[PDB]
RNA sequence: UCAUCCA
């Protein structure tokens, strides 16, 4: 007794469907592309053109002087545009955010117009508000010169604007999930309409402070909806789990099959105590700002330890500002936004800036703590080296850290790393 | 630990 449906927006390019099954394997082979499944998944494209998006979505993509898309999105594009679910699994800063939204803007596009009372028809769930921002001004880019309405749902920020978007009518919601499921829960939207969801950052939406909240919010949607998750990092824990909101998927990987970071970071790992910390700290900052661009992250492991080291480098005369969950939205936000414009070029964070946001230029990630996984290593180095862009990383590593030491070494040696022989001796 | 609704 539901309103029926299409999700299959999908004919391969005539210089798609002619490739030969040698061609297409080495299509795959050169762009490092593995699916698995258990149906025959589409061919990869290898040209913008190939994937019959709206004129004015090329305009803008033809602006950005992308040449190709990139692996990711050659095959990414044409699974989501076919209607699969699937779950894409690529290195950090290599474009996974248009593989979900534009064929999220080709899907919205076939559906009958939003009637008010409506909610969304394409739902984006994100584990921090900050990403969420970012990818609602990613969909605006897009969809600036269409009908397409967006709206971005989050904590912190005042409720009367959200609830006038949802109100109004917004094609594509971006959300965290608290604040959603507030707006279900009281019936300020509804996810009736919603056949298009993409889990981004989806491993860390399912780790066990998200999954009950990604649960609540999946169940109010129908099941033959298509569900897309997205990561850099597809860890064993999460792996069963996932499938219980997908339905004949395909996974794509891009480069190596295990945990990996992105190639283009140069990984320096130092081994010390956790008292030269502080000393080898400056003495990296004295290098780093005598440069021509010096935008730099450095992550800590509690938001205790990053207002310590924020007053400290302040007091020291280093222009670094500190985000972190204790921060007010605003100050998030003002804080996220100098970092992006350069004003302030040091940013110190905790893992709430470990994942998804895409800031220009930053040349260098300083990890002052290890961090709690492997995982959120990799995804905190891929801040820098972010699309055709090469960058560095700078750990310290304490022998408190040791039991992290086997799946570094290991990150190090897949992504072809000088490995610091005192991190070897442990 | 860190994120994630405080109206
Ligand atoms: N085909 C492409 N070629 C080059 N750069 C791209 C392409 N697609 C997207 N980008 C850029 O790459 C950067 C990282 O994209 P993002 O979607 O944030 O990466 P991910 O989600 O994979 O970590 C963004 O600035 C984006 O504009
Ligand atoms: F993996 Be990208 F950094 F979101
Ligand atoms: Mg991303």
């Amino acid at each position: 007794e539901l309103p029926k449906f299409e999700k299959n927006f999908y004919v391969e390019h005539p210089e798609v469907a002619r490739l030969t099954p040698y061609e297409v394997d080495e299509l795959r082979r050169k762009k490092e592309i593995t699916v698995r499944g258990g149906d025959v998944c589409p061919k990869p494209v290898f040209a913008f053109h190939h994937a019959n998006f709206p004129q004015y979505v090329m305009d803008v993509l033809m602006d950005q002087h992308f040449t190709e898309p990139t692996p990711i999105q050659c095959q990414g594009f044409p699974l989501a545009l076919s209607g699969r679910d699937m779950v894409g699994i690529a290195q950090t800063g290599s474009g996974k955010t248009l593989a979900y939204l534009l064929p999220a803007i080709v899907h919205i596009n076939h559906q009958p117009y939003l009637e008010r009372g409506d909610g969304p028809i394409c739902l984006v769930l994100a584990p921090t508000r900050e990403l969420a921002q970012q990818v609602q001004q990613v969909a605006d880019d897009y969809g600036k010169c269409s009908r397409l309405k967006s709206t971005c749902i989050y904590g912190g920020a005042p409720k009367g604007p959200q609830i006038r978007d949802l109100e109004r009518g917004v094609e594509i919601c971006i959300a965290t999930p608290g604040r959603l499921i507030d707006f279900l829960e009281s019936g300020k939207t509804n996810l009736r309409r919603c056949t298009y969801l993409v889990l981004d950052e989806a491993d860390r939406m399912l780790d066990m402070g998200f999954e009950p909240q990604i649960r609540k919010i999946v169940d109010q949607i129908r099941p033959d909806r298509q569900t897309l998750m997205w990561s850099a990092t597809w860890p064993k824990e999460v792996r069963q789990l996932a499938e219980d909101f997908l339905r004949d998927y395909t996974q794509i990987n891009v480069g190596n099959l295990e945990l990996s970071a992105n190639h283009n970071i140069l990984q320096i790992v130092d081994v010390c105590m956790e008292s030269e910390k502080d000393h080898k700290l400056i003495q990296l900052m004295e290098e780093i700002m005598a440069e021509k661009e010096n935008k730099t992250i450095i992550f800590v492991e509690t938001k205790r330890r990053c207002d310590d080291l924020t007053r400290r480098m302040r007091r020291d005369g280093w222009p670094a500002m500190c985000i972190h969950g204790d921060k007010s939205q605003p100050e998030r936000d003002w804080v996220l936004n100098e970092f992006r414009s350069g004003k302030a070029p040091i940013l110190i964070a905790t893992d709430v800036a470990s994942r998804g946001l895409d800031v220009e230029d930053v040349k260098f990630v300083i990890n002052y703590d290890y961090p709690n996984s492997s995982e959120d290593y990799v995804h905190r180095i891929g801040r820098t080296a972010r699309s055709t862009n090469k960058g560095t990383a700078y750990t310290f590593f304490t022998p408190g850290n040791l039991k992290q030491a086997r799946e570094l070494i290991k990150v190090l040696e897949e992504a072809n790393q000088a490995i610091n022989p005192k991190l070897m001796q442990l």
